[PDB]
């Protein structure tokens, strides 16, 4: 809370990242991750008070010799509290107190019960026995019987209602208490009474036994009272039961509330438990109680589920189950439900009471035969009947799901909420620091840890460094406490004091000691490459080895590689020396668990041995010594071991003698995942000993003059073992008993033992790249690789041995051992010579970028250099759709691959609430929105298809077609009739239209794209037949004849603005179609965007078919006209501009045109009065550059950041404030001239039926073949009769006159842009160049991605960006080349509006949106690219010179003064190329977009990679570039960023808008708050 506090954080953050070498836990943070970090640094303090220094105070204090006793434990407790009801207030101790007091009411509790037991059971058994003339005794007992079996009865019945009763009463009380003892006491004492009755002559003295045996000496609770003691409130038991993971999928065992019941995912589950432990495992310790055993807490450590549950329940079967006595119990035990069910429980646990494998089964219902089955169905029935529905509750769920998300990754842990979810979890134990010492040390508040080279140990505490620990740390901590309320001016830390410094030098360690860091705690959704890990390795290298170690790991590729190996390999005899390593031992383990029926066969087999040596030793000549009659553990343990160890390394062929009946089932486990992971895990760890058996020595076969010729600086470790992390990963409990102890050798000690030594020229080396480190240059792949042609025999092909050496490396990079770079390096040291050896530039390539990592971030560029020269070793023998891929390293963490295995095969669902809406569209429509952005990135819709809904969110659905029947209901669809999405362009002569049978028959609806500044026109074609016509131009409903039904732009305009959204579709209702509108806005909901409802007015209107229309709209229309020209006038007069003259010249003759001379004083008086604020605010611009160039390179972000916020809305006031005047007269304007070219020539000069009378704003346009086929597949003009749906459906029986399948894509596209073939053949060459197209796509750019980055690197670039190779307009047709038009566009505008961070902010928008391709925003986004495609307002921003060679463009470049950009438009692709000249010189910048965006320093640089990625790569034959091969020629075309950046995109957008340093949902959010809001 204090600001005191708040700016002693921000000094000390500040401090420790300045003083920051590379590799550090500190890094600079977002201004809003930074607050999130304060408030986990302020939780975990007071968790650390409360948790840790509180269990030292418990110590500090009971130091003295209180009255101790084990059974006086109530009266031990109370005197330690009555010890210390003297001592000061303070967090710790009010926290010990608080510990101490709930366990004394526990205590108590138990003690009255217990007390009140024994005292109802003597009362019983007097009330049984006879008078005091006989002696209590078996026959008196039986004379008794007849009445006071039915006296027990009687008073049983009684307590059972009292009790039942007072289970009203709120809170365990007295006589709760007291009755349930009595009830158990009274229930007990009958059954042993009954027993004794039952019982022989020789069971009689037992069963008196039984009776007189009062359990008085109080060794262990009766059973019922010790579930008593479980009681979460009277009469209730909490109940849970663990998952292994929360199964959204049905991959675990499950159990979940759906509606409302709770539901078992599954018919029985191994994992359920009672009751909460009491006190955390300090607590327990503190005390010195036995601690629960960790087979309870080692099983499972994912969110856990739970309820109450009627304690009687509990007690009736799992009471005979839950003793923890030991009772006689089987591993099973079979119970009757009343309704002719079995439930199954299963002795899961040997040791623990309240731990339970449940299962339920039974009769299998509807069958032919009454085979009994398990019943999840019947068990959550029982739970629903047993259970409370309230206080249901899944432990930890919202922090899973704001930690991991989901189940997250295959590999280490990378912060603490991923250890913490880790298997390695048990509990946080914060360490605290024992400063008396002549320097820092660490420890916990039993001990201090002891470190050694080889060992990490403590001592436990003596006294006199308990009393100097505590009070060292509380002094700490009470100054810590006083600062965060009293401020500096109570702890007097004032800014110069040596105290102040002192305290900030412990804090900091402190936040060290503990792993609080900002790389330890911020665990962000998407990383960006500034973040580090826990160890400060750059973050994201980190999880791209991640994600590449397990991709190699899950493929099935190597493996005849490595079983070839084993099989050999298992023969040395070294090999058993493996088993006796630490390591193997964890998983061997396991390998027990997946043979279990054999190695429980084996077992069996091998207690015989016990027999031999007992026979033996006694066969041996008169024994002085049991010499070997004894079962020795260790012998069978180890023979068994050996036994699986070779079964795992040879295969199930090593099977034999009756084991072969059994060999199918091994067969079948070793061929899963699991089992083929384990069988190389155990491979790999196999491998390493043989190989030291060799003792070859050291023989590299590639020098290097960098790192020491002929050897290779090995290991370079300093060992400096992490406590925390030992300590926060499970050791035993043998660590906590206050006793001095030496921890266990997890494998994760290997991650936890060494640090690099900055001294080492290696580590120098390895600093200067910036790769990760683990450990070192690994000397165990030396001497491994080292022995290859000795291990396999013979030399490896370098195939081979890359095949090995990747796997190889994939083992160490997945156990912890090593990064990437530590095992590449001596694999490139070590590579076999040969023809097609690749080593050698390897070692360049390390070298090359070891000379730039010095000076600049890599980014990942070193991975791709080397799987560059890999991959094409490895995949040299395979198909494409085989080869091999890893992940593809990018700045947003790393995405999937995109070839090869990693998709073979690795739509939305739909939602059956399409019968609602089916069932009352009104109500639907009213009460949901119904979106349609589906039925926009779709061109070429059929006439006739499938509807269904998909859900995305609250009551927001969204619509698609499909091609699915509605002979499958549980498709959730329909027939409908689609309608495509015409074009934006208000030059177009030919709309989308469709026609449809009154009175239908075949299907009751109709959809289309998404309204935006459109129409839907409804129109009487013939007696029987409507013509629905969608037109991309506004008020388009003036324009056709015969309408009966329209909803043009103003129907959905938000009044006052330019912005306007809305769904339109027809309904077949009550026998006519109605016009349904559903007016939308986008809305911006927390840092989101979504879809809702128009809540300002009704959102939904409806026209049944009607004649005045026309006469009804055109007489708005005039009086709108008029209106806006009034506005106009009136805002030119504010900015003093002459109206004189400007009035509506009479339309004389022509076509439409914008800037024709019938509009012309409007247009012009539009483009003046939008000059005198556009020079206005370009001051205000150039500032705000000003502002983000001093942003990105200073520390204090937030000082200047609110700078920027108030200079755009100042901006977006003259935005809100005049744009939308300009637009609506120039709206006003194209629709009066549209109007009058009507009413002068008529409607066939104003709608056209098609669109081969080929005419345009010029005569001709020269657009490239590739811009006219993508624009006539992303809009339709002219409708789509079933035929090229057949087509499309059959194209690849069809076949089509003039075409084969060698013509290019090129000659395709032209073709079909020919028109002549029929629809069934257009659907069918359409089908076919997309095929082509895609496979040509993957053949020439995703392949080679890798090597394109090299070509500009070394030719010289200064800066890049690479671009999402996944980022797709559209889902269909051709998705590679449709984009290319679009994003040149928006990106000449961000280059010269923002230069190198306009670049980076619209990368990083694209990788978002490529991402999350369903998110809000990332619709909104491939919404506003498409409506670049033939936009004429780009058409005024541009200029076709002529063709040019690339030499002359270069020249040209080089010839330009100020900023200066360029498309080149090829004849089937856009290439970018430009200058900016400033400042920093000039910089020449190139971009394709299929692989990124790169720039120079000079002209003669960039000439030179422009060549080489041009012509020396053969790409400008791909793109279809003109003349001959050598030398191509290009178009250019002399884009104008003055007028691209300011076209329309739709929803009131400019491409600058989207091409801006903010998110969309702020720009959106800006508007709304200035405009709607003020």
């Amino acid at each position: 809370i204090s600001k005191d506090f708040t700016n002693l954080l921000n000094t000390l953050i500040d401090g420790q990242i300045g003083a920051a070498s590379r590799q550090t836990e500190w890094f600079n943070m977002s201004p809003d991750e930074r607050t999130d970090y304060i408030k986990q640094v302020d939780e975990r303090l007071q968790e650390m008070q409360q948790s840790t220094l509180s269990v030292l105070a418990a110590q500090h204090f009971q130091m003295q010799d209180n009255p101790v006793s084990v059974g006086d434990q109530l009266q031990t407790l109370q005197k330690r509290r009555q010890q210390m009801t003297d001592v000061p207030g303070t967090p710790a101790i009010n926290a010990y107190k608080q510990q101490l007091d709930r366990d004394i009411l526990l205590y108590r509790r138990q003690q009255t019960a217990m007390t009140h037991f024994d005292s109802t059971w003597r009362k019983v058994l007097v009330m049984l026995g006879p008078d005091d003339s006989k002696p209590l005794n078996a026959t008196t007992l039986r004379e008794n019987a007849v009445d006071k079996q039915a006296k027990l009865d009687t008073e049983i019945k009684r307590l059972e209602q009292q009790l039942t009763i007072q289970v009203a009463d709120s809170t365990f009380s007295q006589k709760y208490v007291t009755l349930f003892s009595e009830l158990q006491a009274y229930k007990d004492v009958n059954a042993r009474y009954n027993a004794l009755l039952k019982a022989s002559a020789t069971e009689e003295a037992a069963a008196l036994g039984a009776l007189t045996k009062v359990p008085q000496a109080s060794d262990d609770l009766p059973v019922n009272i010790s579930l008593l003691m479980m009681e979460e409130r009277p009469g209730y038991i909490r109940m849970n039961v663990a998952l292994v993971n929360a199964s959204t999928d049905g991959r675990f065992k499950d159990f979940f509330l759906e509606n409302g019941r709770l539901v078992v995912l599954t018919d029985g589950v191994l994992n359920f438990s009672f009751g909460t432990a009491a006190r955390s495992l300090a607590w327990q310790q503190q005390y010195r109680l036995k601690s629960e055993p960790p087979s309870f807490r080692s099983p499972t450590y994912t969110p856990i589920r739970s309820v109450l549950v009627k304690t009687e329940f509990v007690e009736k079967y799992f009471a005979n189950y839950l003793v923890s006595e030991s009772t006689l119990r089987g591993g099973f035990k079979a119970q009757l439900l009343g309704n002719g069910r079995k439930m199954l429980l299963t002795s899961v646990d040997r040791k623990v009471p309240n731990q339970i494998g449940i299962q339920v089964s039974g009769q299998a219902p509807n069958t032919t035969i009454t085979r009994e089955v398990p019943l999840a169905s019947a068990l959550s029935d029982l739970i629903n009947q047993n259970a409370d529905i309230a206080s249901f509750r899944t432990i930890g769920l919202e922090g899973f799901r704001q930690s991991s998300y989901h189940p997250d990754r295959d590999g280490l842990f990378v912060n603490i909420h991923e250890l913490e979810r880790s298997v390695g979890f048990a509990g946080r134990q914060y360490l605290l620091e024992m400063p008396q010492d002549n320097d820092y040390l660490s420890a916990t508040p039993f001990g201090v840890m002891s470190v050694d080279g080889d060992k990490v140990s403590s001592s436990h505490l003596s006294k006199a460094q308990t009393d100097t620990l505590y009070q060292y740390n509380a002094a700490f901590f009470e100054k810590l406490e006083q600062l965060r309320s009293g401020g500096m001016k109570a702890s007097r830390l004032f800014e110069g004091s040596i105290e102040r410094t002192a305290f900030v030098q412990q804090l900091v360690r402190l936040l060290e000691r503990n792993h609080i860091t900002p790389a330890g705690v911020l665990a962000p959704e998407y990383p960006r490459d500034n973040m580090r890990d826990i160890k400060g390795n750059n973050l994201n290298k980190v999880l791209w080895e991640q994600a590449f170690a397990a991709s190699v790991w899950r493929s099935r590729d190597n493996d005849p590689l490595l079983f070839r190996l084993a099989t050999r390999l298992v023969k040395n005899p070294a090999v058993v020396k493996v088993l006796q390593n630490g390591y193997v031992q964890s998983d061997i383990a396991q390998a027990r668990e997946l043979l279990a029926p054999l190695y429980e066969q084996w077992r069996t087999r091998a207690v015989e041995a016990e027999t031999q040596r007992v026979a033996s030793a006694n066969a041996a000549q008169h024994p002085s010594n049991p010499k070997v009659h004894v079962f020795d553990q260790a012998e069978v343990e180890r023979s068994l071991d050996d036994k699986l160890l070779i079964l795992l390394l040879t295969g199930p062929q090593s099977l034999e003698g009756t084991d072969v009946q059994l060999r199918p089932m091994v067969e079948a486990a070793l061929l899963s995942n699991e089992g083929r992971s384990l069988r190389k895990q155990i491979l790999f760890h196999a491998l390493r000993p043989v190989a030291d058996s060799f003792s070859k020595a050291a023989a590299p076969v590639n020098p290097h003059a960098e790192l020491g010729v002929g050897k290779i600086m090995i290991n370079n470790r300093l060992n400096q073992p992490d406590p925390y992390l030992i300590l926060n990963t499970s050791s035993e409990e043998q660590a906590y008993r206050d006793g001095s102890y030496l921890i266990k050798d997890d494998k994760y000690r290997s991650y936890n033992q060494f640090r690099p030594d900055f001294k080492n020229d290696a580590t120098r080396y390895m600093n200067d790249l910036d790769t990760p480190f683990v450990g070192g240059i690994s000397g165990t792949t030396q001497t491994v690789s080292n022995v290859l042609t000795e291990l396999f025999g013979g030399a490896l092909s370098v195939k081979q041995y890359w095949q090995f050496q990747m796997a190889n490396a994939a083992f160490m990079i997945r156990n912890g051992y090593h990064s990437f770079f530590e095992t590449f390096y001596v694999a490139a040291r070590y590579e076999p010579e040969g023809a097609d050896s690749i080593g050698k530039e390897m070692l360049q390539m390390f070298d090359k970028y070891r000379v730039e990592g010095s000076k600049k971030a890599l980014q990942g560029k070193l991975y791709d250099g080397v799987m560059a020269r890999v991959l094409p070793i490895i995949n040299q023998g395979l198909s494409a759709a085989d080869e091999f891929h890893p992940p593809r390293f990018t700045r947003i963490g790393p995405r999937p691959a995109l070839l090869g295995q990693a998709v073979k095969d690795l739509p939305r669902q739909g939602s059956a609430d399409i019968h609602q809406f089916v069932t009352d569209p009104v109500l639907f429509a009213k009460t949901h929105t119904v979106s349609a952005e589906a039925l926009v990135r779709s061109g070429r819709l059929p006439a006739e298809g499938s509807a269904q809904l998909v859900k995305v969110g609250s009551g927001l659905y969204e619509l698609e077609y499909t091609e699915q029947s509605a002979n499958d209901i549980s498709s959730s669809s329909i027939p409908a009739y689609f309608l495509g999405y015409n074009g934006p362009n208000q030059a177009n002569a030919v709309p989308a239209y469709v026609d449809i049978p009154k009175r239908t028959i075949a299907g009751n609806f109709l959809f289309t794209g998404t309204l935006s500044g459109g129409s839907l026109v409804v129109t009487s074609l013939d007696a029987n037949t409507f013509r629905v016509y969608h037109d991309g131009r506004v008020n388009s409903s003036l324009l056709y004849d015969n309408v009966v039904m329209a909803v043009d732009y103003k129907d959905y305009q938000i009044a006052g603005t330019a912005e306007g959204l809305a769904a339109a579709y027809m309904q077949y209702v009550n026998h006519e179609w109605q016009l349904v509108l559903q007016r939308q806005e986008y809305q911006r909901d927390g840092q989101m965007l979504r879809l809702r409802l128009r809540d300002d007015e009704e959102p939904l209107s409806i026209q049944v078919a009607d004649s005045q229309v026309v006469e009804r709209n055109q007489a708005q229309f005039v009086a709108y006209r008029e209106q806006i020209h009034q506005q106009l006038k009136k805002v030119a007069t504010q900015f003093e501009v002459s109206i004189s003259g400007v009035s509506d010249g009479v339309y004389t003759e022509g076509e439409f045109s914008p800037d024709h001379p019938a509009i012309a004083a409007w247009a012009k008086l539009c483009a003046e009065v939008y000059d005198r604020i556009n020079a206005d605010t370009k001051q205000l611009v150039d500032k705000r550059n000003k502002l983000y160039e001093n942003r990105r390179n200073t520390i204090r972000r937030d000082l200047i950041n609110q700078q920027i916020k108030q200079l755009n809305i100042t901006l977006e006031y003259y935005k809100a404030q005049y744009d939308t005047v300009l637009r609506e007269a120039g709206f006003v304007e194209q629709s009066w001239l549209w109007q009058q070219i009507k009413a002068k020539n008529g409607s066939a000069a104003v709608v056209r039926i098609d669109d081969t009378a080929i005419q345009g704003g010029g005569k001709q346009r020269t657009d490239s073949v590739g811009e006219r086929y993508a624009i006539s597949e992303a809009y339709q003009r002219g409708a789509r009769g079933t035929g090229f749906s057949d087509g499309l459906r059959n194209f690849r029986e069809i076949e089509i006159p003039g075409v084969d399948d060698k013509m290019s894509a090129l000659e395709m596209k032209r073709l079909f842009l020919e028109g002549k073939l029929t629809s069934e053949q257009q659907g069918a060459l359409s089908g076919r160049i997309t095929e082509t197209s895609r496979a040509e796509y993957i053949d020439k750019v995703l392949r080679q991605t890798a090597v394109f980055s090299e070509d500009f690197h070394d030719a010289g670039s200064v800066f890049d960006r690479l671009v999402p190779q996944d980022f797709y307009l559209s889902l269909v047709g051709d998705r590679s080349g449709g984009r290319a038009y679009p994003l040149v566009r928006a990106m000449t505008v961000a280059l010269a509006s923002g230069g190198e961070a306009g670049i980076n902010s619209l990368v990083q928008k694209l990788f978002f949106a490529s991402a999350d391709p369903q998110a809000g925003s990332s619709t909104l986004l491939r919404n506003s690219l498409i409506k670049l495609h033939s936009n004429v307002e780009a058409v005024q921003a541009s200029t076709e010179l002529g063709q040019f060679g690339l030499s002359e463009v270069v020249s040209r470049l080089a010839a330009t003064t100020g900023t200066s950009m360029f498309a080149l438009n090829t004849q089937n692709h856009s290439m970018m190329v430009g200058s900016t000249v400033t400042t920093e010189g000039r910089r020449y910048y190139f971009y394709d977009p299929n692989v990124g965006i790169f720039a120079f320093d000079n002209t003669k640089s960039l000439s030179r990679a422009m060549e080489q990625h041009l012509v020396g790569r053969r790409l400008a034959v791909h793109y279809g570039s003109f003349g001959s091969k050598s030398a191509p020629a290009f178009n250019l075309i002399e884009i104008d960023t003055g007028k691209m950046a300011e076209v329309p995109v739709g929803n009131g957008l400019n491409v600058a808008d989207l091409t801006r340093f903010e998110e969309l949902s702020s720009v959106i959010g800006q508007r709304r708050q200035v405009e709607q809001v003020m």
